[PDB]
């Protein structure tokens, strides 16, 4: 039956420079004419990868690790944090000066305006600091927050709330994540809707947060230099995003 590739976008489709291999370009196109269906799978939120799906001219994709799932630009499925938990954490967060960033499916608010730790490091992603909207989450759905503040003080926010999960990614901000969901639950979620089989599914990834992904699909490709533990699980490791990894990969693997 139909074949389906998900790709990640850090060190996958994009390179160091996050910018755009031109034989990426060709090989989603060898793909496409082919009849294989191209899609992403990210932890990525939509608004923050908008460019590459423009670019490759890909609609469908599991995104917020699949916490938000489209297929051919509408929602198959969305589920967003607990409104009464995200209330919670933020005023917690706002009786410890800890200042926090709301993330729904299309732009991003701070609870806090002109605040040293956003600045620092939004600007380390290349990001300016968000536009401050404290209520943002009240009518809006939060599918994820950062959390500004150092290692030394995140114990009671871990302690406090064992339903999200923290994953720090610099000195002064921690991403707030949801303990269910994953990648590989999105990308089933639209195979079915597709009519595809789990053998049938290809995907690329680099980094520790495709595991789960190569992991249960059919074909799971890790890239030249992505952490080992990711190549363990891979069925099959391409050169770097560098060096054509995408389009050798998919030509080894028979695809194009």
């Amino acid at each position: 039956g139909r074949k389906i590739v998900f790709f990640d976008i850090d060190g996958t489709l994009l390179d160091e420079q996050k910018q755009l291999p031109l034989s990426t370009i060709e090989a989603v196109r060898r793909l496409k004419q082919s009849g294989v269906y191209v899609a992403i799978a990210t932890g990525r939120a939509p608004f923050m990868f908008e460019h590459v799906r423009k670019q490759l001219g890909i609609d469908s994709f599991v995104s917020f690790n699949g916490q938000y799932v489209v297929f051919e630009g509408n929602v198959l499925y969305k589920q967003p944090l607990r409104r009464e938990k995200v209330r919670a954490l933020t005023e917690e967060a706002h009786k410890n000066g800890h200042p926090l960033v709301f993330m729904d499916a299309e732009k991003m608010r701070a609870s806090i305006g002109d605040h040293p730790h956003i600045h620092v490091s939004m600007a380390s992603l290349k990001f300016a600091h968000p536009p401050v909207d404290p209520l943002y989450y009240e009518n809006k759905d939060i599918y994820q927050a950062l959390l500004f503040c150092r290692a030394e003080e995140e114990e009671p926010y871990v302690r406090n709330y064992p339903e999200f999960r923290f994953v720090r990614w610099h000195d002064v901000s921690t991403d707030v994540l949801p303990a269910g969901g994953s990648k590989a639950e999105g990308i089933r979620m639209m195979i079915e809707k597709l009519g595809i089989d789990k053998k049938d599914v290809y995907a690329f990834g680099d980094g520790l947060n495709d595991i789960e992904m190569l992991s249960f699909v059919g074909t799971g490709v890790a890239m030249g230099n992505a952490h080992e533990e990711v190549k363990r699980v891979a069925d099959f490791v391409t050169k770097p995003v560098d060096k054509e990894g995408i389009w050798y990969g998919l030509k080894q693997l028979q695809l194009i």
